[PDB]
Order: C-alpha cells, then sequence, then structure tokens
C-alpha cells in the first residue's frame, strides 16, 4: 500500500525487505520506466551492507527480467549515482543502502534521469502494480531479455568530476577521514591524496558488518580523538552512504551542517558565486546560523525538514545552496542530492583560500545554547491550547524579542511534553524554560 | 513435482525457467545444503547465455538468504565447476548453463562435494520443499546473512591443473578452435597459447546471443571449412558449456567421440596407464568401435546412454576412460564429469607422442556404415512380437554373425517405424534393410 517512505523503501534485510520485494521493484519498477526507451538504460549502486549483495541480485533480476540494460556500479556514494545517472542519460538509478542505520537494515532508493528523486506519481504507479496479485506484465525471451553491462569505473569518473571543483591542489595540509566503513572508504582517500593532501584514514576498512560502528558522520566522537591523536588540520566524516558531512577542527570540535553551511556560502559569497546571496535551510537550523547570516548580508529561506522540500526550495528560485544541520549540503550547480565529499571540497577550498583554521572559520557563527526539560503530565494533547500556558508562552517569546526561540511539542511515544529553548545565554535558558514548565506542571502530573 | 531432469533444472528462460523459479532453487538448495555446514560453500559457473546473468542474480539471492558463502565464479566449462568444487572442499557447484541447446534456453545443475551431481535423494528433498505453497524456512538477519566472496580467478587455476596432464608442449602444431561462443571462449585460447602451440581461433568472441549459432561441437561443417582454409593440423570443437569435444582432421573430416575414445585410450594402453586396459560406452556407439577395441586388447563395458549410467558403471570397477559417441569423455584420473578441454590435451598428447596426422590415427578405428529406413505403419506398435517380422530380425542378425547390428523401435512423435542396420558396407546396410523392411510393409502401410 505504500513501500515508499521518504527515503524509498526500508526495512530489516531479509526479514521485511525481503530479496522477494527486491525483485518485484526490480521488476515492476523497470516496466513503469518502459514508458521512455523499451530497454530502459538503469544503474544500481550499493554501500559496503553485507545485505547490499543480496538486494543487488534479486533487484538486478527483475530489472533483466523487463528488458532493461542494468549497469552495475559496485560500491558508490549515493551522490556518485545521482551525478553518474544525469551524466550518462540513465533513466534511472538505484542505490541500495539504509545510510547511517545498523547492518541489519537496508534500502532501495530511486533517481529519475534528472538524478532528482523519482517523480512522485511515477511512485504512484509502482506501488499500484505491486498489489494486484497477479503478474501480467511482460516476459521477454531470447534476446528480448534485459542485458547488462558493468561500469565498475564509473567511481573514478565521479571522482575526476569531484577534483575539478577543488580551485587548488591541497597542499600542507593534514586532512583525518572517518569513511563509516561505507560507500566513501576508497572514494575519499584516492580524491583526497589525488589533490597532495597528507591523508590519515579510519573506519575505512569495510568488511560488511562494520558499517556506521562508532564511525561516521553520526559518531563523530572517535574522528575528534583521531584528529588530536595525529595533530590533523581537520576531520571529515561522512555517513554510509557518502551524502552527509561533518567536521572536525584542529582542537576536535564538533562542526555540525550549520557551520559548514555557513563556512563555504560565506566563502562562496566571497566570490560572487553564492546566487542571489541567499542559503536554504530547515527550520532545524540554529538560531545564531541565521544571525550569523545576517551579519554577512546572506539572505535566508527556511523550508520544513526533509531533502525533499529543501530541494524544492532551491529548484523554485534559482538557489545556490541548500542544507540541513545533519551534514545534508546541496550544491545545486554541482550535484541534485546531498554529498558529503563536495561539501568537504567546498570546506577544504575555503581553509586554504584563507589560510585560516577551521576553528576561526567555525568561530565565526555562534550557536546559541538549546535546553531541554521533559514533563510528564496527564494528557499531553491539551496544552496545544490553554490561557496559562499559551499566555506564558507568548510573553516569553517577545520579551525573547528575535534573539530566542521556544518549542513545546507533545511527546509521541510516551504521557509526557517537551519544553524547549534557544536563547544567547544557558542562563537565559534556564529561566525561559522553568517559567513555562512551572506553569505546565501547575496543570498537569 | 518434478523440476529436476537428466540435465537438473530446464526451460526457456523468463517464460518457463522464471527468475523467480531460479530463487526458490537457490534458497531451497541451500537448505538441503544447510545440513552439513551453516555457512555451506556453494560455487556457481555460467556459459555466455545473456540469460545467465538473470538467473545466476536470483540464484545468488536464495543462496544467501539462507546464509550460504557464495563464490561466483564467472564464465566457465562445466567442468572448471566440477573441478573446483572438489579442488576447494565446497559443498556444491552451480553451473547455469544449457549447453548445447539455443540461446533462449537456460538450466541449472548442480554438483555435491564430490564433484559428480548431487545425490538422487538431496535432489529429492529440494523438490518436496517446492510444492508447499508458505515458505517456513529460516531467514537469517545482520550478520547471519549469507556472504559472498568471488572467485573469477578460478578459472585461471583450473587451466593451471590442465595445462599439468600436457605430456609436453605442443611447439609446432597448428590447432584451430571453435568455442561455439561459449564457456570455453577465453579457457581455450589461453590454455593452447601457453602450450605454445600456433592457435586459429573462430567462435571465440560471444556476446550473450551467438552460443551455439552455427558454431561448437554439433555444428561442426564451420570448423571443417575454418581448418581447410587456414592448413591446420587438426581442429577442435568445443560445446556451450565445455564438456564436449568434437575433432576435425587436417583433410577437414569429423572426428567423433567414438573415434577419439580409441584414439586415447589406445594411446593410454600405450603407457600402461588405461586401467584393466577396459574402456566403458555406450550403446550408441558404432559397430567397429567395438572391433577395433578387440583389436588392439582393450576390453569393453557398454552401458545405457546417459552420462549417469557411464560414470556409474565407471565408478563400480574403477575404470579410467569412459565416454559417449557426442564428444562427452570422462578421465576419472582427473576429472569427474565430461571435459572437452581434457579431450582436447589428451588427444594432442596422442597427436605428438606419435607423430603421426589426425587423420592415420582416426584411420584406424574404422566405423561401420549405417542405415535407417522409415516404414509408414497401421499402429507401430503392434511390430514388437509378429511371427513373420521378427522371424525375418533374427534371421538377418545370426547371418550377420557379429558383423552388424539390427535396431527396430516404433517412432514416438509419428505414426512410423524405425528399421536401421550396421554392416560392413553401405551395400550390406541396403539389402540387410530391405529384408526386414518389405515384410513390415507386408502388414501395415
Ligand atoms: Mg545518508
Ligand atoms: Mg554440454
Amino acid at each position: 500500500g505504500k513501500y515508499f517512505g521518504t527515503d524509498g523503501v526500508r526495512g530489516v534485510a531479509n526479514s521485511e525487505l525481503t530479496p522477494e520485494l527486491a525483485f518485484k521493484v526490480g521488476r515492476f519498477g523497470g516496466y513503469v520506466l518502459t514508458k521512455d526507451k523499451q530497454r530502459p538504460k538503469v544503474l544500481i549502486g550499493r554501500d559496503t551492507r553485507i545485505s547490499g549483495h543480496m538486494l543487488e541480485g534479486a533487484l538486478v533480476a527483475g530489472l533483466l527480467s523487463i528488458g532493461a540494460e542494468v549497469m552495475r556500479l559496485g560500491v558508490i556514494s549515493t551522490p556518485g549515482v545521482s551525478y553518474l545517472t544525469k551524466a550518462m542519460d540513465a533513466e534511472a538509478g538505484v542505490m541500495i543502502s539504509a545510510s547511517h542505520n545498523p547492518v541489519q537494515d537496508n534500502g532501495i532508493k530511486f533517481f529519475g534521469g534528472d538524478g532528482f528523486k523519482l517523480s512522485d506519481e511515477q511512485e504512484a504507479e509502482i506501488e499500484r502494480l505491486m498489489d494486484e496479485p497477479e503478474d501480467k506484465l511482460p516476459r521477454p525471451v531470447g534476446a528480448d531479455l534485459g542485458l547488462v553491462n558493468d561500469y565498475f569505473e564509473g567511481g573514478q569518473k565521479y571522482l575526476q568530476f569531484l577534483k575539478q571543483t577543488a580551485d587548488e591542489d591541497f597542499t600542507g595540509i593534514h586532512v583525518a577521514l572517518d569513511c563509516a566503513n561505507g560507500a566513501t572508504s576508497s572514494l575519499a582517500t584516492h580524491l583526497f591524496a589525488d589533490l597532495d593532501a597528507d591523508v590519515s584514514t579510519m573506519g575505512t576498512s569495510p568488511n560488511g558488518l562494520n558499517i556506521n560502528d562508532g564511525v561516521g558522520s553520526t559518531h563523530p566522537e572517535a574522528l575528534s580523538a583521531f584528529v588530536k591523536e595525529k595533530n590533523a588540520d581537520l576531520g571529515l566524516a561522512f555517513d554510509g552512504d557518502g551524502d552527509r558531512l561533518i567536521a572536525v577542527d584542529e582542537k576536535g570540535n564538533i562542526v555540525d551542517g550549520d557551520q559548514i553551511m555557513y563556512i563555504c556560502s560565506k566563502h562562496l559569497k566571497s566570490e560572487g558565486r553564492l546566487k542571489d546571496d541567499t542559503v536554504v535551510s530547515t527550520v532545524m537550523s540554529n538560531l545564531g546560523f541565521y544571525k550569523a547570516l545576517e551579519k554577512e548580508g546572506i539572505k535566508s529561506v527556511q523550508t520544513a525538514v526533509g531533502d525533499r522540500y529543501v530541494v524544492e526550495a532551491m529548484k523554485k528560485d534559482g538557489y545556490n545552496v541548500g542544507g540541513e544541520q545533519s551534514g545534508h549540503l546541496i550544491f545545486l550547480d554541482y550535484n541534485t542530492t546531498g554529498d558529503g565529499l563536495l561539501s568537504a571540497i567546498m570546506l577544504m577550498n575555503t581553509l586554504k583560500a584563507t589560510g585560516k583554521p577551521l576553528s576561526e572559520l567555525a568561530a565565526e557563527m555562534q550557536k546559541f545554547p538549546q535546553l531541554l526539560v521533559n514533563v510528564r503530565v496527564t494528557d499531553k494533547y491539551k496544552v496545544e491550547e490553554n490561557e496559562k500556558v499559551k499566555a506564558v508562552i507568548s510573553e516569553v517569546e517577545k520579551e525573547m524579542n528575535g534573539d530566542g526561540r521556544i518549542l513545546v511539542r507533545p511527546s509521541g511515544t510516551e504521557p509526557l511534553v517537551r519544553v524547549m529553548a534557544e536563547a544567547k545565554t544557558k542562563e537565559l535558558c534556564d529561566e525561559y524554560v522553568n517559567r513555562i514548565v512551572e506553569v505546565v506542571r501547575s496543570e498537569m502530573g
């Protein structure tokens, strides 16, 4: 009924996301794409998950059973697929991965020919075919059967395109890489060695079991240690499929996606390349990122959470740069989806154009402290309105006067509500939250 | 109910032999083998059929969904699989091919750990699982899932083993190869170039569509032309999966499996290596092959048609050499199934040990002429007994007195009977058949 969430088709591999489903996906999916060509060119990529092989085989089988021309890519980052499908006029690109999730999980994600996600009505038709119980789709025979020519060389192409967006050799910079034991493990090390940086690596020994196991964008603490240990200029932590980037300065502090977006968009404005000097972001972004934008004369468009809205916003009005705090950054001049390595190169560009250390460049955006307090309440759903709670909030907001932010949303999992403040100091956070919290306890408990 | 015929699982690819079935085969097949190891090592090979890829993917998926360790071999001859599985203590070997059949057809064939076909009771259990409508077999998750390490280097191993059975370099011999555009296309050319023979090739440009297309063991007429055209010492014509060999002499005449068996078994007797100086063959063999055996003091055991009986016979009583007229020859000292390249090397061994041309060596076995006549009859099933027909046959037989043979068997397809004589001359054939034929017309018509 719905197999395509916001990440395409996800599940625990073999339990929920069965090789049986990956076959029907590939078989019906290639049908929906058979309205263009009747030999649609389709690219498959995967990350280093052990189940990728089981799913790639079953999925490739379905694509060849309706006549699609299949191009195995091997293990490559999701950006690589997006770039490659558009750069080789393919009708689609599939990526088998579950990003930063644990190893038992896998997923199937589709790209149409433009390098963006598959159109929402195309995904619709697929789902409507997978709920009929009788496959009456064609079964080509003999030479009408699908044909496979592998392209394990495609990584080298994507690599050479990234290398061409480097403004100059990164000589003299000692960089440390955490590749999450995932899709970027071989790509990243070849990319930065080839730009003549000094490269120390970790999380680059994938074996099908160890993806995002205390490594990668979402477990940056290890890379923090490894940078201080090897006295590196910075650390780069991609996630399992290479669409996120989180950095680490020479002093070992985490540099999140808000700060990277700041650092780079300010670099692009400095070169005339940021278009309309605007930057698209989500509501997930820290208040002091907007503050830092106004102080550098960069307008901002804010959207709802989710890659699809950030990219839709940039597309409508020609925007050059977008991103979320998670490390997902889109440089629409170069690639149609978030690209960890691309982010990394723009970051390195800034490091060598300004000669400053990454500590200093991340300083120029002051993050506002946040504070969460969880109030157990009897019925968490009748606080949306309340003359005493909704009042104390509006009071607290205008008092802040744009140098702070409130958010109160009932938990879904549990019988409690989450009160969260951003302010310019931890102490303003404490009081602002405690005002709202103590009147919430006045009703429920 | 029965999916495993004498060639394992055959069908037209995607119509009858669907990627769906290849999945259940791989999934249930690896289960039946999970009673040994619970991570059974399984080898897959294939020929150059375009559908091999679709079936290999689906089949590999099923093997990984019950935890088998899968070793893709790439394209390799059926002998290669048999040799390799036994030489690497694997629990099974799968070969995806349909031999000499047209390209739209494919098949799945299983080898147990000994390098012989899977035990007949193991194949039984598989079939009994594929007729239950509810897969309640395990579904390992996470690291319990199957694991794949490719071994495309395995051809080079099989190649180096064959190269070690060559009694000496084949220098000075100009050999022509017809590889049917199949599994032996890359193996054969590297093997004979490496033994320093002068090598002309044809049917070695496979593209997934052109397997056994007027080339290979069963269409030898092209290789006949190509040998005369390039003035070669001999031609070798393997079939689609490399288990058959048919040769061609310098004058362009076909040398069938009876004659190869003769030529080689006489060579092995000459070196003390033919064991009990016996040779196993089928009833399909030409009468003058037996005659030629008695004249060289080689005993013979004769069996029913089918690889499985020839190999069972050799196994019971330790026999060294066996084979059918089709080119399928077993050299149990070296490999557990028919091996085209192996046959070829034994043949080359003889050519260089005796210095004679292949014309002369094939001369020493005089084939008896055969003759078939087809008699339309009203009910072809009441000639098994007939006082007038069964009498004229016994008469004709004892007259021949062991220098001839009769066979009369009703056609299945049609309303007629086939009368077939072997005699020492075409004229004895003509009369012997016409006697039997004219009394058959005396009843039916
Ligand atoms: Mg991701
Ligand atoms: Mg064969």
